[PDB]
């Protein structure tokens, strides 16, 4: 029940207490572990991934109620070997994700550190899965702003919480791709793009979301949610921003926008956003002197979206084109 290498991992079932030693995961292997029901996984090392060719992902686990004990050990994905300023959009393969979680339990203490792109991907789920206390550090990526497209956590997934982790990196915080009923709570994001919902592609509805708590720093935007200007049979609804502390952001405080990737211009119409509301707690956001406070570009959204409690200060006003939405604010304008 204890793994020391990429093959014992094949060998633990049976056991419902499995330590997860410190080794090295070599070229062209990964480390997969399907744990017992209910069974707990503590760390006792660091793991480091060697440079590697694979796709990722480079660590899956995968297993029903299972309780991860991280006690504050690392997964080094050796991401400056990779980075290259282009992420996962062109030049060096990046494998990525770097770690995939899916299936049900809880989450804790641990660091995934320098991913070579997309960090945590998350989903689908089997009942709750909580994901508290981890931390991405990508902070190594900003040096000649070569790392790219490290996004701290993707959910693709139902019945998720994220809570009390850090995210350091150089693009979403979060961003949240599919799925019903994701919180992410007090957590701490810098560096990066912020939190995010979407890109939202054909076919994904994201909804009952729960965003709270919050704090991001020095980043480009505060929050987001982005369509696909092309997506068809999408959708987000139902989304409360809430006790969120925002400072330093570049370029938007929110942007909320149907013309991805384009920030602006000729909306699409089939991802439609609703019931979008910034309530509970201020969520209060300072951007920079070039920065724009809030831009709405919708091609089709719908709802009373109460942003009572969001104020927004500095740079710039941006433009509201909400559709059949009725914004009631707050402080931004
Ligand atoms: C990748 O970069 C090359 C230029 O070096 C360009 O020709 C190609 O079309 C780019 N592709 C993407 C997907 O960005
Ligand atoms: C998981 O989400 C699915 C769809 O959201 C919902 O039907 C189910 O009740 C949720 N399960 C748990 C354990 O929350
Ligand atoms: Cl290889």
């Amino acid at each position: 029940c204890t793994v020391k290498s990429v093959d014992d991992a094949k060998d633990i079932a049976g056991c419902s207490a499995v330590t997860l030693n410190g080794f090295t995961v070599p070229a062209g292997n990964t480390l997969v572990l399907n744990p017992d029901k209910g069974a707990t996984v503590t760390m006792a090392g660091d793991i480091t991934f060697a440079k590697t060719t694979l796709d990722g992902p480079l660590f899956t686990i995968d297993g029903t109620g299972i309780n991860f004990v991280g006690a504050d050990h690392i997964f080094d994905g050796n991401g400056a070997l990779y980075w290259d300023g282009k992420g996962t959009n062109n030049g060096t393969h990046k494998p990525h994700p770097f770690l995939k979680i899916k299936g049900s339990g809880t989450y804790k203490k641990f660091e995934v550190l320098n991913s070579p792109a997309q960090a945590i991907s998350v989903g689908p789920t089997d009942a709750h899965l909580t994901l508290d206390g981890i931390t991405v550090d990508d902070f190594a990526g900003d040096t000649k702003n070569l790392g790219h497209n490290t996004d701290g956590f993707d959910v693709s997934a139902n019945n998720v919480t994220i809570q009390n982790c850090i995210v350091k990196n150089q693009d979403d915080c979060i961003a949240i791709n599919d799925g019903n009923n994701i919180r992410f709570e007090n957590n701490q994001c810098s560096g990066g793009h912020g939190i995010s919902i979407g890109s939202i592609a054909t076919g994904k509805h994201v909804s009952n979301v729960v965003i709270k708590g919050n704090t991001v720093t020095r980043s480009m935007y505060g929050v987001r949610i982005k369509a696909q200007r092309t997506a068809t049979s999408a959708s987000v609804s139902g989304v409360t921003y809430d006790a969120n502390t925002i400072s330093g952001i570049a370029k938007y405080g929110v942007l909320i926008s149907q013309s991805y990737p384009d920030d602006v211009g000729n909306p699409g119409t089939g991802a439609p956003f609703s019931d979008v509301n910034f309530t509970g707690g201020a969520t209060t956001i300072k951007v920079n002197n070039a920065a724009t406070r809030v831009t709405v570009e919708c091609g089709n959204c719908s709802g009373n979206w109460n942003w009572s409690q969001l104020t927004v200060t500095g740079g710039k006003a941006g433009t509201i084109k909400s559709d059949k939405a009725k914004i009631t604010g707050g402080q931004y304008l």
